């Protein structure tokens, strides 16, 4: 499993290609979507254009401007995941720069990349640690959080975050839930006070 991204200048027309290599019967339920200027909530609701599959070993999105504008200045970033799995795929960010323009980043940090040996990797989404780094030419992989933990930011964590339980021996409980991208709260008890903050416990 594997994601990269590329481009193809044909005639005024400019091609974006985002190209995932899976495993075969990871196929059913695979998405692969391009957005534009994200703040790393990279997802298919917020993509320029996506692809999705069913079968029962590559994919490719391309994405065709006609021709270059200021409106196409920006960052990209091809993105995938597998609906079985809940595996997902950062792709290298690039970006057009319109001046005549170039394309940039294909192939310190930047604010959504985070640094590994000689490269600058993306970073995973919120909820989700990195499965493995980027290489040179490809991405990160990032697999959810496990129930328990938590990772609320953009990030390069390798582990996901301990939600912090609640004892109910002092008056404590949760008050909001723990969710991949959430931690949990702790609040009062029924007809229980808060004395110690942070709470840490309850009257
Ligand atoms: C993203 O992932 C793609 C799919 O995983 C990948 O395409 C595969 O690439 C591998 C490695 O290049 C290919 O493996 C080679 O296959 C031939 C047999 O057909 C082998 O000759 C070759 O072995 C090489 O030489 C030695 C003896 O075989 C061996 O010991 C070495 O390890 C060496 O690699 C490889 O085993 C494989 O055919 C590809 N799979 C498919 C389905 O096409 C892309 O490269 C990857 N893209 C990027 C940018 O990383
Ligand atoms: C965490 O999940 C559980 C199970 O869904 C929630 O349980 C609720 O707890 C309240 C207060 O104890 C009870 O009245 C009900 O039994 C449950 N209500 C609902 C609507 O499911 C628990 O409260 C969840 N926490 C939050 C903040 O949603």
């Amino acid at each position: 499993i594997n994601i990269t991204s590329s481009a193809s200048q044909e005639g005024t027309r400019l091609n974006l290609i985002c190209t995932v290599w899976h495993k075969k019967e990871e196929a059913e339920g695979f998405v692969v979507f391009l957005c534009k200027d994200r703040s790393g909530d990279c997802s298919p609701e917020t993509s320029l254009k996506q692809l999705r599959l069913k079968r029962d070993i590559s994919s490719q999105l391309m994405f065709t401007i006609s021709q270059v504008t200021p409106l196409h200045s920006g960052t990209y970033q091809c993105c995938a995941r597998s609906q079985k799995s809940g595996i997902r795929l950062q792709g290298h960010f690039f970006s057009i720069l319109f001046t005549n323009y170039t394309v940039t980043g294909l192939k310190s940090c930047k604010e959504d990349e985070y640094p590994v040996g000689s490269e600058c990797c993306p970073k995973c989404s919120p909820g989700y640690r990195v499965k493995e780094a980027c290489g040179e030419l490809t991405g990160t992989v990032c697999e959810p959080c496990p129930p328990g933990t938590y990772i609320a930011h953009l990030n390069g964590l390798s582990k996901c975050l301990q939600c912090q339980m609640c004892d109910p021996a002092m008056g404590l409980r949760a008050s909001r839930n723990c969710s991949r991208t959430e931690n949990a709260v702790c609040g009062c008890s029924p007809g229980h006070f808060c004395i110690v903050q942070d709470c840490a416990a309850c009257r």
